[PDB]
């Protein structure tokens, strides 16, 4: 009941350890350390009248749906009938009031000097500015940035299997559609577990990890429901979203609109299949692997992912894919 200073979420040592790891129009993301453990901090300026990164700031009401979705998906990790850890874990959410911390400005500058930013330097906010600060588990590095960094198509298959299981569990539990699962929104980090665990409608199984754990992020466009109350981003009046070019990503927006007849409140889990198909297309055409497929077992994996690419679009949901596709048997 009432906003807190930045110091409540980001005391001095946590601020001193912030390094920027990502950005977009409606968010800056920093990695920091709490109790010897990496965490990701997303910060969003809200409720103010000033343009930020070329756009108006979100109101609390416009951003709340995305926070609700975050929480619901995170909670799946502690469920029973429909359990997955494949969505980014949400540790805390605060509403903060203050000027941007100078230590954060220093981390912002460093990223701008080294990687380059499309954002405004966040130095013009006044001491009445509101922010939402979200603390997430640290999810690693996105698939796009790992384009040339994965061992083999065995790794690609673990990723696709993880993604398919996480989405199926979310379909089953929450009638979830991600709706924007481009390869910037698939995060990869090292795990020492050989096998990862999920439960889909009460039936548990495992996925060989190939040394990686996948986390799904960014619910800008996502949709889910509980007890008939639907949380979604109504893009029926957006034009720009559907006129992009130069990447299959931009056809996927058009194909979702075709599937749902521009009715974004409806549940069309085929959109998850569309995204998984885009991801499979990236694995086969844009990713490049350290070790190519040279042994029997490896060539078979390659042929199976190829077969997944040309067949998966005849399945109706991630649930259907996980339970019926030969790639996962
Ligand atoms: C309302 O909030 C809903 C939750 O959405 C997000 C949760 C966590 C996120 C990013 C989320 O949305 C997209 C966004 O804000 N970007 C700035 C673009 C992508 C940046 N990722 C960078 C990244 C690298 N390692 C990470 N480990 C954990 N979380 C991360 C990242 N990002």
């Amino acid at each position: 009941k009432g906003p807190v200073p930045f110091s409540h979420c980001l005391p001095t040592e946590k601020l001193q350890r912030c390094e920027k790891i990502g950005e977009g129009v409606f968010g800056e993301v920093f990695q920091t350390i709490a109790d010897h453990t990496p965490v990701a901090i997303k910060i969003i300026a809200i409720e103010g009248p000033d343009l930020v990164n070329g756009s108006h700031q979100k109101t609390f009401e416009e951003i709340l749906p995305e926070i609700i979705i975050s929480k619901e998906l995170s909670l799946l990790s502690g469920e029973v009938c429909n359990r997955t850890e494949g969505f980014i874990g949400l540790n805390s959410v605060h509403c903060v009031q203050g000027s941007y911390p100078p230590l954060l400005l220093k981390a912002w500058d460093h990223y701008n000097s080294t990687k380059g930013s499309a954002n405004d330097r966040p130095d013009f906010f006044k001491d009445d500015q509101l922010f939402i600060v979200l603390e997430f588990e640290f999810g690693g590095i996105d698939l796009e940035q790992m384009r040339t960094k994965l061992s083999s198509l065995a790794t690609a298959k673990s990723i696709l299997h993880q993604l398919t299981a996480s989405l199926a569990v979310a379909e089953a539990s929450l009638r979830f559609e991600h709706r924007d699962l481009h390869w910037g929104n698939v995060l990869l980090k090292k795990t020492s577990l050989k096998k990862l665990h999920y439960t889909l409608n009460g039936k548990s199984s495992t996925i060989p990890s190939c040394g990686l754990q996948v986390s799904i992020i960014d619910y800008t466009l996502s949709r889910l429901e509980r007890d008939g109350i639907v949380v979604f981003c109504d893009v029926s009046m957006d034009e720009d979203l559907f006129t992009g070019d130069g990447d299959y990503q931009f056809d996927i927006y058009r194909l979702m609109k075709k599937e749902n007849n521009n009715r974004w409140g409806e549940y069309h889990p085929y959109s998850n299949v569309l995204w998984l198909h885009y991801l499979t297309d990236k694995m086969l055409k844009q990713m490049t692997f350290k070790t190519k497929c040279n042994t029997p077992a490896m060539k078979q994996i390659k042929r199976k992912i190829q077969e997944f690419h040309r067949t998966m679009l005849n399945f109706s949901s991630a649930t259907d894919l996980l339970c019926q596709h030969s790639l996962f048997k």
